[PDB]
């Protein structure tokens, strides 16, 4: 199968999760492409992908903030295509807040509403990869069997 990975993260942490995901997908046996949302023109980006995967850090003072390279891309979710599509977010946090991977739950809705299909609960963990490789192995699991 075919499988974009798009990723903002401001320290690494939703990157370093971002790159294992695609080592685990591509182990399957399925073709995955990595793009920072900074470097990703929107326009039509997910024709040609089964799935689409969105991690994006939540920051904000008060209320929920995006993480501002994903934003960008959040706001052109329109121009994507991800009707009929499958998606899933993960996601990089701080459970010491009160709204913990607040970006995840996000980027379901809107996906849901542009008509794109929950494939798997969004992954909320802290820190790197290195950090929750179960949680980043389970994930990858859910995905791959939706596949
Ligand atoms: C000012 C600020 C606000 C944050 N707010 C949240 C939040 O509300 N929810 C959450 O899970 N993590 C929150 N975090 C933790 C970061 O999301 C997480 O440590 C960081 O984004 C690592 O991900 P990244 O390196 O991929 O950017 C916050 C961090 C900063 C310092």
């Amino acid at each position: 199968s075919k499988v974009l990975i798009v990723f903002g993260s401001s320290t690494g942490n939703t990157e370093s999760i971002a790159q294992k995901l695609e080592e685990l997908i591509a182990a399957g046996g399925h073709e995955v492409t990595l793009l920072n949302a900074a470097d990703a023109s929107a326009e039509n980006l997910a024709d040609g992908y089964d799935a689409v995967l969105f991690g994006c850090s939540a920051w904000g003072m008060e209320d929920l903030e995006m993480q501002d390279d994903f934003l960008s891309l959040f706001e052109e979710f329109d121009r994507i295509g991800l009707a009929g599509r499958k998606v899933a977010a993960f996601a990089s946090g701080d459970q010491e807040y009160e709204h913990f991977c607040g970006a995840v739950p996000a980027i379901e809705e809107r996906a849901k509403e542009l008509g794109a299909t929950i494939i798997a609960e969004g992954l909320k963990m802290e820190g790197d990869a290195s950090n929750d490789p179960e949680a980043v192995a389970s994930f990858a699991e859910d995905v791959l069997k939706q596949l």
